[PDB]
Parts: structure tokens; C-alpha cells; sequence
DNA sequence: CATGGC
DNA sequence: CATGGC
């Protein structure tokens, strides 16, 4: 990584270090998902190395109106953890010392004397591909402690920075933690929750790398195993070479992707491979059970787990139900778009994400892109995804969700293989032809 | 009112 | 997925 990163990291650390001799007691304020909530327990992680104290926030969003409720709490340090760049010159306003260590797209408004920015694109490494939030919260906290580098790539696996291989700091910090001897890189099958659930279960719930007829099909994969001579209710390391050597033959014709590369920390053996922790601290997220999440980054091992496994397991039950109603209910086409409808609850949340596992399994039709449509009464909630092939070939979803939302005081947007957007229930049927009138143009003259 | 989710 | 609107 460019020595800068490692040099602002390093401002970093010092400010950390010197209020930590002082006694002083560290405010942490990060995001709800899985790099956010990593990224707060690195920061905790160093924090208790060394005998600190802290107190954290988790939310989903930063408001200006937290900011504002923040400058009266007298901290003499505010480390933001996945969150920051965009409010800068707000928390430029806030008294103290303070650390932005984001990752998102940064305001050229680039303020603070008294502030220490971490973020990627400023040191012009890629903010969605190279380094997650959580391990720039590594970077800004290397020189104290080196034991929480898994964390830090637990963050980058929850936030989808892996095509074939960990690119830029990751790669780094993946390196750095193996010398370290905190982390090991094996290649083994890629399945659900190893260590932990039946063999049929966790091809079941391998919902990436897909596995079509087995992914989210309980019967299906049990069957499958039933007629390869393997034992469907075993669990994957306690089978033996040869017969490990068989699943490992068939699940690679079915998709050779699921073998590869495959992360473990001691700290985690008996729980998960740095994915499937990945996996429950989203499910702590998407519950509020941000004591929960950030428990298990800690250490805590008990109950506590426990229910943080029986999230995951809900939220795997839904991405089944899911999978399965899609399927009953196909996608209508149309000329250059695909779209599906739900006014269900149950699905307002899951939907990108079964859209998107819909297209790897093949349901409906990769080439083609898909809209997830999920009604909010007199708003409707719009998912966009499409495959790599779709892309190389004119298909940019970003540009298209924001003209065509816009057009109807709606507001969309994002990249390219995925855009969402938020449109009026009356305009739906017009937004959806303005869509696909607008990709014509972007694939066809 | 206030906050806190997507 | 862009939010920052609901
Ligand atoms: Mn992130
Ligand atoms: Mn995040």
C-alpha cells in the first residue's frame, strides 16, 4: 500500500496513544453492518490492549443532529469508524481531536486541522475494491495492535470486496496477518457455516458462490448428497479425504467458484471462517443487536452467540422463502428489463439480494437486468441488478435509476452491475417503460 | 416533540 | 448501489 496510508495511518495511532496515556476515554461512533461494526471492535480491540476505556455508537446513518449532540458530550478524542467523509467540515466544527476512518466517496470540501482523515480514495486506492472501513480502522490502529487484523478482512467480506482474490491493502493486511500468525488462508469448498450446521444445511444456505438446484434447496441438496455416497447430516470436517474429494469432484461441475480461498482466525474456530462471521454480524445489524455484534468482536462467546446464530439462521430462512417465491412467480419481461412485485413486508429488505442470487442460480435470466420492486404504500422501493456480461455490453444502472427517478420527483442511484431507487406508486408503470427506453439506448445503436 | 431504521 | 427522504 502507498506509504501515505501507512504515514496518515500512523498520525493516527499517535493521537490514539497519547490520549490513551492520559486516561482518557474514547468515543467510537460506526455503522450498523458487518464492516461498521468490525471496524468499531478494531478500534475497541486496540483500545483494551491497552488498558483504555471507550463508548461506542452504532447507527446506520450519520445526522447532522447527532454531530450537533456530540459537541456538548466533552470527549477529548471522536473516532468515526465507517462514516465521516461526507460531514466533514460538521465534525470540523466539533472540539477535541478526531479521526475519520471512512471509505466513502469524500467531500472535496476536504476539512479539519484538528481532524485525521483515513479514507482510500484519498490516497488514491479504490474505496469499494482495495480497503473496507474496518480496515482502515487497521491501518489507523497497526502500530498497537496486530491481533485484530481478521476483523479487519471480516469487514471487507461483509462489504463484497472479493473477486478472485483480495485486491490492494486487504491483500496487505492479508499478508500481514498470516506473518502475524492470526490468520490462515486454506483453499477449501466455500459452503455456509461449516463448523456448525449439517452438511445438506450448509449447501442449502451457500448462497455465494451459487449452487443451482442445491442453493436454498433443503430436500434438493440432501438428495444430492444421498446418490454421491456421502452423508447428508455429517458435518464438513468430519468427513474424510475421499469422500471430501468427492463433494469437492461434484460441487465444482455444478460451479467450479466454490472452491478457492477461505479465511480462519483461531479466534473463531468453532464458529466460522471470516465469511461466515461476516454473515452474523449482519444479522446482529439488520436486528439492532449492535451488543451483540460488537460482543463477538470482543470475545464473548456465550449465549450471546448463540442468539447471534439463530439471526443468521432466520435471515438464511428468509433468503430461502425468498428464493422460492421466485419461482413460483417468475419475472415479466420486457425489451430490455425483467422486474418482479412484491407488496409482502417479508421481502421490502431481502430484495436486491434474492434478485441478484436469482441471476447467479439462473432462474431468470442473467443477461437481461432485473428490477426488485418492493411497495412502501405510496412509494415503491426499486433493486436493480444485472450480471458482469450485461455490463461489458452497454448495461449502466446507475445513470439510468437516477434520470428516470428524477423524472418523476423520485431520487435514485448508484453504480452500474447494481442501482437502487425510491419512485411514486402511481408512477411505477411509466417509470418502468422509462427505464427500459433509457437502457435501449444504452445497449442497441 | 425526539430518534433511528432503510 | 446515491443518498437523505419516508
Ligand atoms: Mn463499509
Ligand atoms: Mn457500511
Amino acid at each position: 500500500l502507498p506509504d501515505s496510508i501507512l504515514k496518515r495511518g500512523a498520525e493516527a495511532s499517535k493521537v490514539l496513544e497519547e490520549h490513551l496515556e492520559r486516561g482518557n476515554i474514547i468515543r467510537i461512533i460506526s455503522h450498523n453492518d458487518a464492516d461498521g461494526l468490525s471496524a468499531a471492535g478494531v478500534v475497541a480491540r486496540a483500545i483494551s490492549s491497552m488498558n483504555g476505556q471507550f463508548h461506542i455508537s452504532i447507527l446506520s446513518r450519520l445526522k447532522k443532529e447527532f454531530i450537533k449532540k456530540l459537541s456538548g458530550e466533552k470527549y477529548s478524542l471522536f473516532f468515526f469508524c465507517d462514516m465521516g467523509s461526507a460531514y466533514l467540515e460538521e465534525i470540523s466544527r466539533l472540539k477535541g481531536d478526531v479521526i475519520v476512518a471512512d471509505h466513502h466517496q469524500p467531500s472535496e470540501s476536504e476539512a479539519g486541522p484538528h481532524v485525521v482523515h483515513i479514507n482510500p480514495h484519498l490516497h488514491g486506492l479504490d474505496g469499494s475494491r482495495d480497503l473496507s472501513a474496518s480496515g482502515t480502522a487497521y491501518l489507523a490502529t497497526r502500530l498497537l495492535n496486530r491481533k485484530t487484523a481478521p476483523l479487519a478482512l471480516v469487514g471487507a467480506l461483509g462489504d463484497m470486496q472479493y473477486t478472485d482474490g483480495f485486491t490492494g491493502a486487504n491483500r496487505f493486511i492479508m499478508e500481514e496477518a498470516v506473518e502475524e500468525g492470526v490468520l490462515q488462508v486454506h483453499s477449501d469448498l466455500k459452503l455456509a457455516s461449516r463448523y456448525t450446521e449439517p452438511l445438506y444445511r450448509s449447501i442449502a444456505y451457500t448462497f455465494n458462490p451459487a449452487l443451482p438446484g442445491l442453493t436454498g434447496d433443503m430436500e434438493a441438496s440432501m438428495g444430492f448428497l444421498e446418490n454421491i455416497g456421502v452423508s447428508y447430516g455429517v458435518k464438513y470436517p468430519d468427513l474424510s479425504p475421499e469422500e471430501r474429494d468427492v463433494l469437492r469432484d461434484e460441487l465444482t461441475r455444478i460451479n467450479p467458484e466454490i472452491f478457492g480461498e477461505v479465511f480462519t482466525s483461531r479466534e473463531f474456530r468453532n464458529i466460522g471462517d471470516l465469511s461466515d462471521i461476516a454473515g452474523v454480524l449482519d444479522a446482529c445489524g439488520k436486528n439492532r443487536k449492535y451488543g451483540i455484534g460488537i460482543g463477538l468482536c470482543l470475545g464473548e462467546r456465550e449465549g450471546a452467540l448463540d442468539v447471534a446464530l439463530e439471526l443468521q439462521k432466520n435471515y438464511r430462512e428468509e433468503l430461502v422463502k425468498g428464493l422460492a417465491w421466485i419461482r413460483r412467480e417468475g419475472s415479466t419481461t420486457l425489451e430490455n428489463l425483467q422486474y418482479i412485485y412484491s407488496e409482502d413486508k417479508a421481502f421490502k429488505g431481502i430484495m436486491g439480494t434474492i434478485a441478484s442470487i436469482s441471476l447467479s442460480l439462473k432462474i431468470l435470466d442473467p443477461d437481461i437486468p432485473l428490477l426488485g420492486l418492493s411497495r412502501m404504500d405510496q412509494h415503491v422501493k426499486v433493486s436493480a441488478r444485472t450480471t458482469r456480461p450485461a455490463v461489458e455490453r452497454g448495461v449502466n444502472l446507475g445513470v439510468a435509476l437516477r434520470d428516470a427517478a428524477a423524472s418523476f420527483g423520485g431520487t435514485g442511484g448508484g453504480h452500474d452491475i447494481a442501482a437502487g431507487a425510491m419512485v411514486p406508486y402511481r408512477d411505477m408503470e411509466s417509470f418502468l417503460q422509462l427505464v427500459d427506453e433509457i437502457l435501449g439506448t444504452q445497449t442497441g445503436p
